[PDB]
């Protein structure tokens, strides 16, 4: 098979935590791979299948 790498350094553009009393589940893209986030984020894609239709991975 054929795929590409997913370079995600410390200097990448990441989302911010909400520091609230709740823990939702959101999804974001990091260069070429989708990645789940948990902790009052509420931004980004709602599911992995909303991320993966727009990003290449």
């Amino acid at each position: 098979g054929d795929k590409e790498e997913c370079t995600v350094p410390i200097g990448w553009s990441e989302p911010v935590k909400g520091l609230c009393k709740a823990r939702f589940t959101r999804y974001y893209c990091m260069g070429n791979c989708c990645k789940v986030y948990e902790g009052c984020y509420t931004g980004g894609y709602s599911r992995m299948g909303e991320c993966a239709r727009n990003c290449p991975g």
